[PDB]
């Protein structure tokens, strides 16, 4: 009951801040993975709750929170890219970020420490507090999702496990979250925020 | 579709190795509790499973894990636990615990000493590994069930959250580790070894 | 290099909202075991820094962590209690309070909710975030201090271990969190506000 | 006082196993960043030490983790490795993986199958648990190292992280872990079991 989405763009309409080897191999593969592993799974979970069986629940846990958490994430990452994107964001959410970061650069910078502290694989989110009212930023191991571990609803994520970059980038962390601002779908972004 | 199950004993039946008091509060209390946290969860589970929420799933796992797990580990634990228990077993069991930890004393030390390192609340276990097929002690925190997390399989289990010793042995958690021994039923821990 | 602090009042001066016998117990005992096993690990660290042994470092952390965090934890909440206490905060930390969580009594209710939620043992914390310049509630696992796992200053914590409240309160955390407020020293967590 | 091991071999050594490119990289990027973030680390933990600072402590344990651990396993990874390896152990070496695992093929099945499952950055392990005196597999999340965190010492280790095969192999690890395998140094391995 969960599909691949098609992406909105052309494998290389990123270039050249991704390269479209990239973009390829992360939507159909690693993406379809995450989507087909996740049907799998969630049909073994309806067995067990169907006959109460808790062990079996809980064993599942691990592998539901990395598909369905790597089906979600992806899902939200391609909608947050645009080769029509790049350049600051406006309205409201400009208003927003400069309230709480103080402005668009000290932003960029804050989400840009977070992302490329992550040790090991993970993602780095801007995203909003419902309850403070508030944008907040945090990173996720794995591919642990945002919303259902931390309550935060996602706005802009920014995918830094290693087969986001290395073909490109190789080890140069900093050189690839450099040259994904070019390509931040600033209009996805406003209507995420607006929507909350 | 989970129930909370009838003790095999009379609260004070363990007395004086554990008191009435902590028994009664234990089962009906605390056990019931995680029963009916359980039910309330799983039903949450089956409404987002339902409509194929993701997020929500993952929402849901610490609850499932710490209700569920807590129904499970108690569930056990009052059937590991006699009037008339204590001793030593005999049989195949007693062969494999000198088989895999040298004497019965050694196995002794050995999950006891599990169970008081176990740092805030949890559980030590005497557990079977089907996959080498020999025994292993292991330690769980919070209410994380051993096969569920783990894969080994629960021969015998010892509590060791505040809630079940504090009342009685306050702060000396080794004095409950103590006299928990004289009332082990080994009947149970063998006919749990034997169907593994 | 480290020493159990003396209680700043009688072990009874809290009745009847939290007993002599849980203070003492508490104090004499818990975080007695606490400073003596931090020292311990500390002088075990130093010998393993001084010849360069990364893998008894690596070992050591999870035994200075609760130790360590034991003391760090209790030696601020004798701070943050008082025979004296209770009642409402005034000054800035009243309006800070207004001001991040809507009134005073939406802030009780949201440390309550944070506090009673814990699965296992651990702390409620209200703590301060110096990067954005607003208080926060957050709730740590065990004995995981609050500034050295999340950046956040400790103003005022709520132990929600067991042994802090089963002796008089049993299995009902909510009536022990009740209880809690007529004695917390808001002379203590202003002193604490305003240094940061 | 910490430094980068010389390879003890050429970066070009195990073609075409693994590629010249991803030994350069690995070796002189990723193990030098480890080695020098982890001197760094020291030195402020020596400084926190110093003036009893427990929150400075704990607040650098997963720096010191990371970059300790990173040290630690890449030096070992180097030494398992080598351009006239491959083939199959000898020895009591062997004799001890037929005796734990069945055969050599059914252990390289456990090896890969615990390699493979990684869910994200991780490092699968053959080690040796010196407490029951057999062999066993274990999988390391991230840079945790094996005997520090687990007790085990380790005897052979495959590194998982995407940096490790990415830039030949792509997404697909299992072309990877299968021909690592034409170059695990056994003369290595042995020494290390022997030595325990
Ligand atoms: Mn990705
Ligand atoms: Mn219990
Ligand atoms: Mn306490
Ligand atoms: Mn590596």
């Amino acid at each position: 009951k969960h599909s691949l989405p098609d992406l909105p763009y052309d494998y290389g309409a990123l270039e050249p801040h991704i390269n479209a080897q990239i973009m390829q191999l992360h939507h159909s593969k690693h993406h379809a993975a995450y989507v087909n592993n996740l049907n799998v799974t969630e049909e073994k979970y309806q067995e067990a709750l169907a006959k109460g069986d808790v062990t079996a629940q809980i064993a599942l846990q691990p592998a539901l929170k990395a598909n369905g958490g790597g089906h979600i994430n992806h899902s939200i990452f391609w909608t947050n890219l645009s080769p029509n994107g790049g350049g600051e964001p406006k309205g409201e959410l400009l208003e927003a970020i400069k309230r709480d970061f103080g402005s668009f650069d000290k932003f960029k910078e804050k989400l840009t420490a977070a992302s490329v502290g992550v040790q090991g694989s993970g993602w780095g989110w801007l995203g909003f507090n419902k309850e403070r009212g508030h944008l907040q930023i945090a990173a996720c191991p794995n591919q642990d999702p945002l919303q259902g571990t931390t309550g935060l609803i996602p706005l802009l994520g920014i995918d830094v496990w290693e087969h986001a970059y290395y073909l490109q980038y190789k080890n140069v962390r900093p050189d690839y979250l450099k040259a994904i601002w070019n390509v931040i779908n600033w209009e996805n972004v406003t209507e995420r925020y607006m929507a909350c």
